[PDB]
């Protein structure tokens, strides 16, 4: 069991080849965490520079969620990587990252039902179906969410070839590589959920079709970058602005048999406790995808070090992603290491990028 844990991790120190491309020098991951910091033209600046820079001892920083394109934006001050100016600001952290000694990916987003017109000058919140969420655009003034305007396949086509555009734009700012936003909600998940797709054309309706949208992303930056710079973080679990809806495992029981095939870097669950048991999936979110799906798996929510290298050792996933520790610790690898005392993580943390 994961809880009893034991007075050694030396197994997250372990090197772990990823591919034949990128072999990663422990299992640790920086966890993709959004800070809202960029600048007014969402380019990366100078202070999330030395903010990823001082956390180069982990195996691989995944990057913040990075949008696609403006009506892609859900928050303020989230980074893109559509522009020109936003590649050289990337290409600052990458080189930065890489002079370190460490490794980086980005991790592609696109917010879908969950993007607030007010950041990109009133346009159309796009999604899979007219399926608004509850509420208000967190942390600021009075942004309720709109109902979404059901994506055509055109604009399903200008999607994919966006999220393709931007995984070229992707490795020439100099990354290792690509982490696919497909969880928590967004516009991925969007489709692998009924609750936010309840289309009846060949986007909806079936495991098939719900699963088409992702693997076209997939597929289309596979064609751009390569399988072994691909990664997708996925949540098979609803509990982000998703309400349930007991049919969508078989979504994921199809899908991940096909994600298989594309032998992608590694598949990523989204969730914040992964101890947390699903109804709907027989048990935690981990453990489900670790049942449907036999390569790199990286698990995440929770976990402490000592949680981590046990669930490791008990073969539950391969590598682990740090969030939180890893806000509140610039230096949690070091730390870990070293056997030193960590920091909590507070909220009230995320007003300072340090
Ligand atoms: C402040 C904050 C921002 C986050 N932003 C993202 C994000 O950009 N992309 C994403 O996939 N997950 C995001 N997450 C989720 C984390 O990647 C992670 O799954 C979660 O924090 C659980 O791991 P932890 O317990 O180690 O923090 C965010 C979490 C926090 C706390
Ligand atoms: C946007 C990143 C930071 C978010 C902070 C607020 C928390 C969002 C995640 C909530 C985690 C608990 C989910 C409750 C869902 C029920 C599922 C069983």
């Amino acid at each position: 069991t994961i809880e009893n844990t034991v007075n050694s991790v030396e197994n997250l120190f372990d090197t772990y080849k990823l591919n034949d491309t990128i072999t990663l020098k422990n299992r640790i991951l920086m966890a993709p965490l959004t800070r809202c910091m960029a600048d007014a033209n969402l380019v990366p600046t100078d202070d999330m520079v030395a903010y990823y820079a001082r956390r180069a001892e982990a195996g691989l920083i995944i990057s913040e969620a990075t949008i696609i394109r403006p009506d892609a934006q859900g928050y303020p001050n989230t980074p893109g990587i559509f522009t020109q100016a936003q590649i050289a600001g990337w290409r600052k952290v990458t080189d930065a990252v890489h002079a370190n000694g460490g490794k980086i990916f980005v991790q592609l987003w696109h917010t879908g039902r969950v993007a607030h017109p007010h950041f990109f000058g009133g346009g159309d919140v796009l999604a899979p179906s007219a399926q608004k969420i509850e509420g208000s655009v967190p942390r600021m003034r009075e942004l309720t969410y709109v109902t979404p305007k059901a994506v055509t396949v055109e604009d399903i086509q200008g999607l994919v070839r966006d999220y393709a555009k931007a995984a070229e734009n992707v490795i020439e700012a100099g990354f290792d590589g690509v982490e696919i936003h497909g969880a928590n909600g967004y516009l991925i998940d969007q489709f692998l959920h009924h609750d936010s797709n309840r289309r009846t054309d060949e986007y909806g309706g079936t495991p098939v079709n719900m699963s088409r949208f992702a693997l076209e992303v997939v597929d289309a930056i596979i064609a751009r970058i390569g399988h072994d710079r691909t990664g997708l973080r996925i949540s098979p679990g609803a509990y982000f602005n998703m309400a349930s809806d007991s049919r969508d495992r078989v979504v994921f029981d199809y899908l991940l048999p096909e994600l298989e095939k594309r032998d992608l870097a590694f598949v990523h669950i989204g969730i914040f406790d992964d101890s947390i048991e699903f109804d709907y999936l027989g048990g935690t979110a981990s453990s489900y995808v670790r049942a449907h799906y036999g390569k790199t798996l990286v698990g995440v929510g929770s976990y402490s070090a000592e949680t981590a290298s046990k669930a490791i050792a008990e073969d539950k996933f391969d590598l682990i992603a740090i969030g939180r520790p890893f806000i509140a610790n610039p230096d949690y690898v070091a730390k870990v290491r070293n056997s030193e005392e960590l920091v909590a993580y507070s909220d009230e943390m995320l007003a300072s990028l340090i």
